[PDB]
């Protein structure tokens, strides 16, 4: 029966990390992970892992009677960081949604960056074009029981404060308690990525960036706003930012005057102002605040790319839509 609207309550990690709860196996084995939408392979630590790991909570396959061998040995490869591991069968339990799911058993996570990570691994919810091994994503598992209300799923990624909600996913639809008015629709360029056109990135009121057209890449698993090292270089300078090794800073004084970044998706302009691109730790002139936009090369066959990512999310409630191929966005609340 197609009725099923299922959430999983999100935890925010000092706004750059969101991750919610799984379970695999019988009984089940609950992991921490990042829903990522730039990605299509489901990956938890394993037992059988010989640096990150010992912070990490680990799958043991001996310890579920639902388990199915398989070991085909894998590779993901990340923006951050790669892991390897070879793959198994198991149960995966995403809120009160149970799915025979093949995923992989990690047994190589470096502690550079891993160690750093609050969640033990990661869910795709890309297609299988972006998986490696070719091994079905959850999400499309999920839409072959048919019991979805809609082949959608959506993302809701708080502001960090306070027992308040850090984030949520709904899997069959959206919360109308999360967004205000009504979505905005954007078809995908192409089904096999999260990726729409972008027809200008503008500093204030004027267009800056992106002039004659280029691609953003809809992250849920990305912290940050990112665009090419080129194009982040010219939108620092209208910033007036510098660069402090990988990140880029203001004074803290200068930050609330920023001027408001918009991006025009679709029909219309999508605009962050300095409030929700820079972490205002501070207001002394004698203090560095971070923004939350950063350079990346995405490599081919996604990239060059920009990607928005949590900075974007937190501003724009996001629904992505896998009936119709669109990404629709609504002011989040
Ligand atoms: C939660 C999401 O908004 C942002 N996340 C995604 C993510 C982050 C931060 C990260 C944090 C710490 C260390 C390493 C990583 N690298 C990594 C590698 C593979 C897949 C996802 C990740
Ligand atoms: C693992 O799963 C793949 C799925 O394509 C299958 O082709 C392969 O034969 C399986 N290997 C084992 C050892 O079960």
């Amino acid at each position: 029966l197609g009725n099923t609207t299922s959430s999983v309550i999100l935890t925010n990690y000092m706004d750059t990390q969101y991750y919610g709860e799984i379970g695999i196996g019988t009984p089940p084995q609950t992991f921490k992970v990042v829903f990522d939408t730039g990605s299509s392979n489901v990956w938890v630590p394993s037992s059988k892992c010989s640096t990150a790991c010992v912070y990490h909570k680990l799958f043991d396959a001996s310890d579920s009677s639902s388990y199915k061998h398989n070991g085909t040995e894998l590779t993901l490869r990340y923006s951050t960081g790669t892991v390897s591991g070879f793959l198994s069968q198991d149960i995966i339990t995403v809120g009160g949604i149970t799915v025979t799911q093949m995923f992989g058993e990690v047994t190589e996570m470096p502690a550079l960056p891993f160690m750093l990570a609050e969640f033990d691994g990661v869910v795709g919810m890309g297609f299988i074009e972006q998986a490696i091994g070719r091994v079905t994503p959850i999400f499309d598992n999920i839409i072959s029981q048919g019991v979805l209300k809609e082949d959608v799923f959506s993302f809701y990624y708080n502001r960090d404060s306070s027992q308040s909600l850090g984030g949520q996913i709904v899997l069959g639809g959206s919360d109308p308690q999360h967004y205000e008015g009504n979505f905005h629709y954007i078809n995908l360029i192409k089904t096999g990525v999260w990726q729409i056109q972008m027809k200008g990135v503008s500093v204030g009121s004027s267009t800056l960036l992106c002039e004659d057209g280029c691609l953003a890449l809809v992250d849920t698993g990305a912290s940050y706003i990112s665009g090419s090292t080129s194009s982040i270089e010219k939108l620092m300078e209208a910033l007036g930012a510098k660069k402090r090794l990988f990140d880029y800073v203001v004074k803290c004084n200068e930050g609330p005057t920023l001027p408001d970044i918009s991006f025009h998706l679709g029909g219309k302009e999508y605009t962050l102002t300095s409030a929700d691109y820079v972490f205002q730790e501070s207001y002394s002139s004698k203090k560095l605040c971070t923004l939350a936009i950063h350079a990346m090369d995405i490599p081919p066959p996604t990239g060059p790319t920009w990607a928005l990512g949590a900075t974007f999310i937190r501003k724009f409630y996001t629904e992505f839509d896998r009936r119709n191929n669109r990404i629709g966005f609504a002011l989040a609340r």
